[PDB]
This record gives C-alpha cells, structure tokens and sequence, in this order.
C-alpha cells in the first residue's frame, strides 16, 4: 500500500530517523484532489496512493473526486479525536504550497484547497530568496505553535519551481502516566564504544506484550489517553536489522500488533524528544512519482496555465517529545522491558490500523 511503499524508500536513507507517512499522503492528496496535477504527472500520484480509479486507466475527473472524499474521510476522523481541562485537537496537520506570487492561479484550484482541504496556499517571491526563506520559517513557526521554530531552508528554486511543507503534530496524555519520582538517570548502550546517560522512566503495569524470538524484536504497546492510538516500542534481543523489517514495510505492524497479549511489565523508557526535518523528493521518485519534481516534464496546469512549474522541494518536519505525562503534554511484573539500546517506535492507529508515525531512535535526544 502507500504507507508500506514510503517507509521502504524512506528508511533506506540511513542515525535518528523520524517520518509520518500519514500526512505525506495528505500533502499529495491536495495535489490530485483539488485538480492541480493533471496528465502523466498526477496519474503517477494516484497510482502511488494505490487508489481505485488509477488501477485501470487515466481518467482525470474520476481520480479527483475519489481522492477528495478519501482525504475528507480520513481528515474528519483524526479531527473527530479530541483530548484535554479544555478539549483540544489530538492530531494536527498543516500543509503549505508556497508559490511565486505573480502566477494567476486558477480560481478552481484556489477554491478547492480552502473549502475542500484544510491546507493553505502561500504566494511569495523567490527572487527575494532572503525574504523568501523567513516567510516559510514564520509560516512553520506559526503552525507548530513555537515547537518548530528555527526551520531554515538552505536552498530555494529559480522562480518556476514550488516548495511544499507538511507539519504533523501529535499531542496526547498517557492513559497511565509515569511517576517522576522514579525517573532516574541511566546508561544507554548506543554501541560497544559510546554510552550516554538519559532520564529513564520506570513504571510497572499491564500492557500488551509480544516476544518474537522468531525475528528478534520484542514488542510493547502503551495506549494513550485517547485509546484509539497506542505507542509501540520495538526492541531487538542488538541484532537491530531484525526489527527494521517492520520499519521498511516488509512486515505489517498490525500483523504483529495482533499477537500482543495482556501482560505485567517492568517498563523503563527513556525521556527524549525527536525532531527531524526531511526531504521526500528523492523518496517519492523511487516510489513512483518522478514527473512532479522535474521542470521539463511536470504538469501542474491545474494551478496555473501561464507559466510551467514543478515541485522543487517536498519538506516534512516533525516533533516527538515524550515525558512522564504523555506525548507533548506537560502490580507484580512478569516481563522486564528495559530500553537502553537503540530501538524502533511507532504511534500506531488502532482504528485505521496504520503507523501514522514511524521512528528509529539510535541515540535519545
């Protein structure tokens, strides 16, 4: 499927990885759905999303409406999820199309991104590359409510090309938070040679466990306050590559989630924060979208019909900060589950059954 294709060509890029293939879809749903990407260009997108209408033949009108409802379907769902003592959105997704101001955008394309998607068109001047970058930095700093300030893009396109940015943010409490009285400082076996300290978080409770001496990666799942989403940690029994097979899409996660039984667990978990800016232009080509990031052969006539443009940079930026209290929020055990060497964690969806956020941690920040 899509999420299983993305993690394939995204994880081969590695060191501390952090990606959210959930919203990257959203970034690109806003290309097909609105009607921006026509021809070969947008067809290659529908195909990579593996949707019905692209299965048989190019049919422009058709794949727009099916992406528009597919997006809108998943989009109110992650929005229908509200957590606290004032109700707050649990999932947070902004998606930004930064474009040369001079271009007469089609009023249909502009009508759709506003009333059809939750996303935002930003008209800026790339000639003023200096003033151009800060516009982006102010945009992302305004969307992440300060969590992701200091995002500075090293290079800018020469007038025709575009820049997309996607900011996923997942905020929630634990279902059973950690006592800070027991968050002590402990070693973390990075390698034989380097070992660092970190604030380990010790709690014992009933959590769904799973050992797989089959592959070599034991599994734990801690649910958040909103029980639909679970936080999953994958520990090797230091094999390391045995776990990644889950991370690059060779192994379905749910497939493994399903064998997790109620257990008592002595959980010791590092306090850490993961932030990780990524470019998906060399990823979305190897995954079958190569006619979009190319100036000669990109067809974004749905946006403008006076000057030809393409996508220069497809940027993503994420923040995962774990605390005793939850994620971004401030009993006799039968299983020990100490996490002091590198691991692979997920924010798993229990309804959509997909890992919205899949991360590989080498050294905890």
């Amino acid at each position: 499927a899509f999420t299983r294709a993305f993690l394939s060509k995204s994880t081969v890029e590695f060191d501390n990885f952090l990606t959210c293939p959930l919203g990257i879809l959203f970034t690109l749903g806003i290309l097909l759905g609105s009607g921006g990407a026509q021809g070969k260009t947008g067809h290659q997108i529908g195909k990579a999303i593996r949707l019905k209408s692209t299965s048989s033949s190019w049919n422009p009108f058709g794949a727009q409406e099916e992406m528009k409802s597919l997006y809108k379907e998943l989009n109110d769902s992650l929005g229908s999820e509200k957590t606290f003592d004032k109700e707050e959105k649990v999932v947070r997704i902004s998606t930004g199309l930064f474009v040369q101001r001079t271009h007469e955008i089609e009023t249909s394309f502009n009508e759709s991104i506003k009333n059809d998607f939750k996303g935002e068109l930003i008209p800026v001047n790339f000639l003023n590359r200096t003033s151009a970058t800060l516009s982006i930095n102010r945009w992302v700093d305004q969307q992440s409510n300060g969590l992701l300030e200091k995002f500075f893009m090293d290079d800018i396109p020469d007038d025709t090309g575009m820049i997309l940015v996607n900011v996923f943010y997942f905020r929630d409490f634990w279902e059973s938070p950690f006592e800070p009285h027991y968050t002590k400082i402990e070693n973390f076996d990075i390698s034989p040679n380097r070992q660092i300290k970190v604030p380990m978080m010790m709690k014992e409770e009933v959590l769904h466990y799973g050992k797989f001496e089959n592959q070599g990666f034991e599994i734990v799942s801690k649910p958040l306050n909103n029980t639909r989403f679970t936080f999953v940690v994958v520990l090797p029994l230091w094999s390391l590559t045995g776990a990644m097979e889950l991370l690059n899409g060779n192994k379905i996660l749910s497939e493994y989630i399903k064998k997790l039984k109620e257990t008592t667990v002595s959980l010791r978990l590092p306090k850490f924060t993961l932030k990780n800016t990524l470019d998906l232009v060399q990823t979305l080509k190897s995954m079958g979208i190569v006619d979009l990031f190319n100036p000669v052969a990109a067809n974004l006539s749905g946006i403008t019909h006076d000057h030809q443009l393409y996508v220069d940079k497809f940027m993503q930026t994420n923040i995962l900060k774990l605390n005793e209290s939850g994620i971004e929020a401030t009993v006799l055990p039968d299983i020990d589950f100490n996490v002091n060497h590198p691991f692979i964690c997920f924010i798993y969806d229990q309804q959509l059954t997909m890992p919205i956020i899949a991360a590989k941690v080498i050294e905890p920040i």
